[PDB]
């Protein structure tokens, strides 16, 4: 089982009054991720193919960049696991945080993408999650779901040993054409996301409602 709290300890980022600066910064930033991190080269190297392909057929927020959509395409790919871990155990060892780049590429694409709109969508897990009472709660790591129950409880990502979340989301993303489904009706939702109520149903059902959007714990950390 894991817990679910505040996530006290998520590296949350939500770039407050650094934007400018760190799509200056960012690129040298990636680099350094890269040297320090082998999977994520790789997995961006593949992305950014993808991307290339992807991108002509749209068109993009303004300031939205190669690099927010190479970032998001990358996120619904393998590199999300890890990803989502070092972001989740960054207080845990800060020193050893190589998605520094793409943390605020991956944060920044979904921002951009961004609107009023709120959805209800479902998570379906393996791991029974526990609620551990803190009065509000947050994912920390990014997190994705779907628009379908159907999906969410598909063996792709749920079992009895686990949890199914029914989340009321408003900085949700629907994130349909980045997706390499395109059938899982994914929506992106932000770790920094705060959810005021929370209710626990049976062994394994968990209800997340009255979104909210709070400051952070970190806030342009390598700006
Ligand atoms: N999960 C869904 O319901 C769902 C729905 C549609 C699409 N997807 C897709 O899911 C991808 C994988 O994302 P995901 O849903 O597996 O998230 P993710 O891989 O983090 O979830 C798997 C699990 O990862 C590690 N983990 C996550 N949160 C943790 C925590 N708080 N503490 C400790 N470990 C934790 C744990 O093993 C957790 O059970 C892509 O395929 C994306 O398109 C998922």
């Amino acid at each position: 089982p894991l817990m679910l709290d505040t996530a006290p300890n998520a590296f949350d980022d939500q770039y407050e009054g650094c934007v400018n600066k760190m799509e200056e910064k960012a690129p040298l930033l990636l680099q350094e991720d890269f040297n320090m991190n082998a999977k994520l080269k790789v997995a961006w190297e593949e992305a950014k193919k993808r991307w290339n392909n992807i991108k002509p057929s749209r068109s993009y927020p303004k300031g939205f960049n190669d690099f927010h959509g190479t970032a998001l395409v990358a996120y619904t790919g393998s590199i999300a696991v890890d990803f989502n871990r070092a972001v989740r155990e960054f207080k845990e060892n800060p020193g050893q945080f190589h998605y520094k780049a793409f943390h605020y590429y991956l944060t920044r694409a979904l921002q951009l993408l961004s609107n009023g709109d709120c959805h209800s969508v479902y998570r379906g897990t393996k791991t029974r999650f526990h609620y551990t009472g803190a009065g509000s709660v947050r994912f920390g790591q990014f997190t994705s779901s779907s628009l379908s129950k159907k999906v969410a409880q598909s063996q792709e990502f749920f079992s009895d040993h686990g949890t199914l979340f029914i989340i009321k989301t408003c900085l949700g993303v629907y994130i349909k054409e980045f997706s390499f489904r395109p059938d899982q009706e994914i929506v992106l939702i932000p770790g920094y996301e705060v959810y005021q109520k929370v209710r626990t149903q049976g062994y394994n059902e968990i209800f997340l409602d009255s979104p909210k959007r709070k400051k952070s714990n970190y806030n342009c950390l390598y700006s």
